[PDB]
């Protein structure tokens, strides 16, 4: 069973953030445009008994004066209350401001991503599904007690704890073009969580980390936060080769009782970013080549959003990925047509109403053995028995 976290509130909800508009109604209806939603079990948002358990579930990551302060952001935007020169110090020492700023909805908004990831784990759990996709959540930049990169709780890392906390081990694969800092270092002294991070990396690029400074966690989680940057430009079949045999040979070491995808969308050759040139073809897409790989482990599996930009097209390539899912999991095969279907946003897929992108297309190596030394020295700090040569013979 291949689960998806849709409801009518949290598509409202998901929708009310003025960075990223209707991204999320634009997905969501592109999938039933395509008849993929009776494939799909519904799993809907957690909700919670009371105020105090809704608090003690997001501040077992983040702090309770951050809670307290974004729950004020949205109280004082509710009303045509500006803020005091107080409240505005106090939102400041949070980073809310400038790109994460206040909107009537927004501890609505980011605790509905919450919501809809902490079900999605859930329902991993107790094995109603084999997969669930989130395409509500993906949030990895937000910090314990700071708000980043449009990220204000880290729905990612809230899962992630729900799953670990039910030996159990996580990967956490990030696909975004930018690195995933907020899980990383959520879990930075944490063995049994092993984050993997694929991102554009530069000067003055957001978030500045996951490049050399490589640092890989602390404690005894040493060697456990994986990372692999890029330079610009890179199109399907290399960053495909560049990240395949890093994520054979983690399945074949960790040995995870789960996988957590973001598959944020900003590495497509159309979004504004224009960093990588990623595409959404299935004839490769960069993507679908990951997701087909993480799926064929067999392993309980989350995909998440994140970054997109350019909203038309992280529906063409979300859609795809979640049809990619049905037929890996169930074995059914899936026929999507070419051509966009009518329904409510038809006119957004301008111009050519396609449902492929309108597009036409050994540091590496010393990153690869980089990383395959420091997988060896995870295994060996946590006492892991691994086929040497049948991992070194992945790259
Ligand atoms: C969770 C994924 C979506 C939101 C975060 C993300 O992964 N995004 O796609 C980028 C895009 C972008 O340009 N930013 C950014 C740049 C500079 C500054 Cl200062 C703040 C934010 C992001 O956060
Ligand atoms: C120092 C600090 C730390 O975390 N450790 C450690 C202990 C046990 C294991 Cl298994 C791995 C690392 C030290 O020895
Ligand atoms: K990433
Ligand atoms: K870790
Ligand atoms: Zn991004």
């Amino acid at each position: 069973s291949v689960g998806i976290v849709y409801g009518d509130q949290y598509r409202q909800l998901c929708c009310s953030s003025p960075k990223f508009g209707d991204r999320y109604a634009l997905v969501m209806d592109l999938i039933n445009a395509y008849k993929l939603i009776p494939e799909l079990s519904r799993v809907p948002p957690l909700q919670w008994d009371s105020p105090s358990r809704m608090y003690e579930a997001v501040t077992a990551f983040h702090s309770t004066e951050y809670v307290d302060a974004l729950k004020k952001l949205q109280m004082l935007h509710c009303e045509e209350k500006e803020l005091t020169a107080d409240d505005e110090l106090l939102m400041d020492s949070f980073s809310l401001n400038y790109d994460c700023p206040g909107f009537p909805s927004v501890f609505d908004y980011s605790l509905a991503a919450v919501q809809g990831s902490l079900a999605a784990a859930s329902a991993l759990i107790c094995r109603h599904c084999e997969v669930v996709i989130n395409w509500g959540g993906g949030w990895h930049h937000a910090k314990r007690s700071e708000a980043s990169g449009f990220c204000y709780l880290n729905d990612i890392v809230l899962a992630i704890h729900r799953l670990v906390s039910s030996q159990t081990r996580v990967l956490y694969v990030d696909l975004d073009l930018h690195h995933g800092d907020g899980v990383e270092e959520a879990f930075w002294y944490s063995p049994r969580v092993v984050t993997f991070s694929v991102h554009h990396a530069s000067p003055g690029f957001f978030p500045g980390t996951g490049t050399w400074n490589f640092l890989n966690g602390a404690g005894r989680g040493r060697f456990s936060a994986f990372n692999l940057p890029l330079e610009e430009g890179i199109n399907d079949l290399d960053w495909s080769n560049a990240i395949g045999p890093i994520l054979d040979s983690l399945n074949i070491v960790i040995q995870p009782s789960y996988v957590v995808v973001q598959c944020g969308a900003d590495c497509l050759a159309t979004d504004p970013h224009r960093i990588f040139r990623l595409t959404n073809f299935y004839p490769l897409s960069g993507y679908l080549y990951a997701i087909k790989k993480i799926l064929s482990w067999k392993v309980p599996t989350l995909i998440l959003g994140g970054g997109g930009y350019n909203f038309p097209d992280t529906a063409r390539l979300w859609t795809r990925v979640t049809a990619l899912t049905i037929e890996e999991v169930k074995g059914k095969k899936m026929t999507i047509s070419p051509e966009i279907p009518e329904h409510s946003y038809f006119s957004r897929y301008g111009p050519d109403f396609e449902l492929d992108i309108d597009y036409f297309p050994d540091s590496i190596q010393k990153h690869h053995r980089r990383i395959l030394e420091q997988l060896r020295n995870y295994a060996d700090l946590n006492k892991l028995i691994y086929d040497y040569d049948q991992v070194y013979q992945l790259y």
